[PDB]
């Protein structure tokens, strides 16, 4: 049967499912659309066999997970759609509610790390679905990216780049999910798994190859012009070697304890 | 926004899923599965803007559907999937046996569901199929036929939905051993089966097809719902 696969419905891995689609690759699945938060937690429950899985999850399920190599959802400065929107200065919150999208679960706690090491604040948060009207706030995905080109910019909002407030602080990339395979299933299906994860790699390589095409083609759909479109898609990075794992690393050890996970947890990752 | 297509998840469609996948269509498509009936009702109720519609329902409800030209699920002699081993995923299929098995019973209708009661289509009669006998081949051995046509509910974006279907259809003809290889990884058909069954089936909807269209529903017209001379509408 079929690997039940997720896919994060979000605009940074459309460029992904246009090369999934374009090398026919779709047909080998039972695709499930849905956001971060809700495909971690269905892989963890094993209602998925393959998918991406936000990094605080994934390390607080390790021991059950096994993470494919060389493809991830990362980047190395900007990230463009994990932003904090804010309208008093980040110092400035020490006391101040601070909402946190409900689909995040790896940007929230890093956006938690900042704001608590970088600009010395302890928020009062609370945890609500992504709206920026309704609701300074942690945004990731799509609501995120619309608050840092459009909303923000239209009312004067400040809008932070997660990304960039990392490594402007320790100079290293991030990587906020890895796609993994529930540790049982790859050792059930050996070979299906591999296969999932070579065809993952060739898709994403025509989703880079073909950048241009699926930024027109969305275009067409989303409030997001063309050039935002194809900018944000270059600016996402999907590598997953030694330079992102070191990030993860450091991240897992700074975050580790108050988190759910060892400050060494160790990430498996899917062998040859 | 995107348009609301439905698709039949039967496998006489996988073929051309692999099309409007291959070619990018289908980041263009708000795209709904579902069997034949289903697709044929939600279309006419308004929760679908453009997809397959079964024969019989698109001619009862000519006066408000659109039909793509050059496209649509037909055969030319044997069909494989509708035959008679009334399954209540179609309404077309059922009708024909009903022409032959007539002209060459007591019916009731349930689920196409094998292993109780039998007329069937898609997966279940190609399942079934491998005494089993073939609606396409019995039309042929009495009289093409097309079982499903594809239309949008009576601008711009129809018309490019239209060509991206043809686009996707033409493409799924010149890699149609691709799709086998890849669909025998999971179906219970061998290799050859699945090849052999999508190049039997006949996609084409020109002049050739619009006539077997004609001749259906003269045939079935009064006593099924619909003037025997009804005008199937083609996209301009």
């Amino acid at each position: 049967t079929r690997p039940r696969v997720g896919h994060i419905q979000f605009l940074n891995c459309l460029p992904l499912y246009w090369g999934l689609a374009r090398t026919g690759t779709l047909l080998d699945f039972e695709l499930t659309k849905d956001t971060p938060e809700k495909l971690s937690e269905q892989l963890v429950r094993g209602d998925l066999d393959i998918g991406p899985v936000t990094l605080v999850e994934f390390l607080k399920n390790a021991d059950d997970l096994v993470a494919f190599p060389d493809i991830a959802v990362g980047c190395d400065g900007p990230v463009m759609s994990c932003v904090i929107v804010s309208q008093v200065p980040l110092d400035r919150l020490d006391g101040a509610r601070v909402a946190l999208g409900s689909t995040s679960r790896t940007s929230v706690r890093l956006a938690q790390l900042l704001l608590s090491e970088r600009f010395g604040v302890q928020p009062d948060y609370y945890t609500c679905p992504p709206d920026l009207s309704l609701m300074a706030a942690v945004l990731i995905g799509d609501a995120a990216l619309r608050a840092n080109m459009i909303d923000g910019p239209r009312y004067g909002l400040d809008v932070h780049d997660l990304g960039a407030l990392w490594k402007e602080w320790t100079g290293l990339p991030f990587v906020f999910a890895v796609w993994a395979a529930r540790r049982d299933y790859a050792e059930r299906e050996p070979v299906i798994t591999r296969k999932v994860h070579e065809a993952f790699l060739a898709s994403r390589n025509l989703s880079l190859e073909e950048v241009e095409k699926v930024a027109e083609q969305a275009a067409r759909w989303e409030a997001f012009d063309e050039d935002t479109l194809a900018k944000y898609f270059t600016t996402l990075d999907f590598r997953f070697g030694a330079p992102q794992l070191e990030a993860v690393t450091e991240f897992a050890r700074r975050v580790g304890p108050t988190t759910g996970f060892p400050a060494d947890v160790k990430v498996e990752l899917l062998k040859p």
